[PDB]
């Protein structure tokens, strides 16, 4: 058996859940994901883009990436893996990274090619719908809980684990934490079921087993060249933070704005032409190519460095989930209040913040509308202000289940910052947080305003390629779905039915 393979493989699949290489980080979770989460503004001044994902109107090239790279990247590996190791342990990690990226994807397009795939060419296969997608991962999970339970406080080599270091109960803790995410994820499907356990039944035995519960058992990839981020925010100034995100952490005069982001640096941008004062501002989503005030880099910029650990699942994530299950009167083994603390305290912890959380506990502070910083400035043309509709405040009132699940996602929002895949597909699924609609709509009125984009069609290419197995993709994907739109951005998922 060669092991120096197996730690390269094991390597590459547990990077593509969250992933650093740069060209396609940018995609995937920059341009689409932080568009669509509501936490990056795309804040390129160029012509050389056509249109983007934010304005709803991107290139073939760009709907390409988020389905075929996943596949040409993960699954030569993954088979390769398979025929090199016999080894139950490096088995069952090798089909969680597949559970969570492939996830990633049912989450992005609906149904997708995952029980039939080839060896040969793995996206060229028939699909599965995204109920058979969610029952086959949480059956295989269970299986993978067992495998990683029996190993118990057993490690394994830490060389081929740059996010626990082969700590084997941490992956224990992270595979429950993910059952309750995908069972939480499904609490809106009328009579689902995987074997006859409900979602109640799969959040409740995921609790019940062992979830993340301390910030340290947060996921966290120690980067293998750089954070990806520092070029899309620093270096290139490709991205800044978004409107939406300051808009509620000024609101709430929270403490993680020093932890996440810059003031402003439009006496910088400006060189010093600027009148008005810096502040923590982020830049409107949805700025039409080639419609960007010239100083809209002088928007708030993320706080990061190259050496800049990757966000995998922070802990702070699962404490919002047992408060969304509390409020949903499933057994989380506390209280949705208690567990809605807890997830603020993780998420201050996670950030280095040692004081003030009580205060902000206790925060009552209502979100304003969205002042553009550069509306009257010198050659400053536009003004993207606007307004976020909300009542939404950090003190926990209780009572109504609806203004309850407003906090609770709220709140995971802001702690799951930079993490806009998970951010977008808890958008879809609950409504929350109330987001500002994207300045240009330029999908010709494919994407209602207020409910933005729903999913990713399928790449053109893959109608030319893969047909028959396309065109019945698109059908599972209609009869599946509450809101019946075709292959475009404005259908909703299985899952996205409340
Ligand atoms: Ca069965
Ligand atoms: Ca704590």
């Amino acid at each position: 058996v060669d092991w120096y393979l197996v730690r390269s493989l094991a390597l590459n699949l547990q990077d593509l859940m969250m992933p650093e290489q740069e060209n396609f980080s940018q995609y995937v979770d920059c341009l689409m994901a932080g568009a669509f989460s509501g936490y990056v503004a795309d804040s390129n001044l160029g012509t050389g883009w056509s249109g983007r994902y934010a304005t709803y109107n991107p290139s073939d090239d760009w709907k390409k990436i988020p389905f075929n790279d996943f596949y040409s990247k993960f699954y030569p590996d993954y088979f390769n893996l398979k025929n090199q190791s016999d080894d139950e342990l490096f088995l069952s990690l090798a089909e969680l990274y597949r559970i969570v990226v492939m996830l990633r994807v049912t989450d992005t397009y609906g149904p997708i090619p995952y029980s039939k795939v080839g060896a040969a060419n793995a996206i060229k296969s028939p699909y599965d719908s995204q109920q058979a997608v969610y029952a086959k991962m949480l059956e295989d999970l269970d299986n993978i809980i067992t495998v990683l339970g029996k190993f118990g406080n057993q490690s394994f080599s830490s060389s081929a684990d740059r996010i626990y270091n082969g700590n084997t109960s941490a992956w224990y803790k992270f595979a429950n934490s993910l059952k309750l995410r995908m069972a939480m994820r499904t609490c809106y499907v009328a009579g689902f079921n995987v074997n006859g356990k409900t979602s109640q039944q799969l959040a409740e035995e995921a609790v019940a087993a062992g979830v993340m519960t301390a910030a340290t058992d947060g996921a966290y990839r120690k980067v293998a060249d750089h954070n990806p981020w520092q070029r899309f925010m620093v270096l290139w100034s490709d991205a800044r933070i978004s409107a939406d995100l300051t808009c509620y952490m000024n609101a709430y005069n929270d403490p993680r704005r020093e932890a996440y982001y810059d003031k402003s640096t439009f006496g910088t941008v400006s060189g010093n032409a600027y009148t008005g004062e810096e502040s923590y501002v982020g830049l409107r989503r949805g700025i039409l190519q080639g419609q960007y005030n010239s100083w809209s880099q002088g928007s708030s910029c993320m706080k990061v460095t190259t050496s800049d650990n990757i966000v995998v699942f922070r802990a702070s994530e699962v404490a919002f989930l047992r408060a969304e299950g509390a409020l949903r009167n499933w057994n989380m083994g506390g209280t949705a209040k208690d567990f809605y603390e807890e997830g603020i305290r993780l998420s201050f912890e996670e950030n280095g913040i040692t004081s003030g959380v009580e205060n902000y506990l206790a925060s009552t502070g209502k979100v304003e509308a969205y002042k553009d910083p550069l509306k009257g400035q010198s050659a400053q043309t536009y003004d993207y202000s606007g307004a976020i509709n909300t009542n939404v405040t950090v003190a926990w009132s209780g009572g109504d289940f609806e203004k309850s699940l407003e906090q609770i996602i709220t709140q995971k929002w802001i702690a799951n910052f930079p993490n806009g895949m998970e951010s977008w597909t808890e958008y879809r699924r609950t409504g929350y947080p109330k987001l500002m609609p994207m300045a240009a709509n330029a999908s010709g009125g494919i994407v209602n305003d207020a409910e933005g984009a729903r999913r990713m069609p399928y790449p053109t290419d893959e109608y030319r390629e893969n047909r028959e197995s396309v065109e019945a993709a698109v059908a599972t994907l209609t009869q599946e779905s509450k809101t019946k739109r075709g292959d475009t951005m404005a259908t909703h998922v299985w899952w996205d039915c409340k």
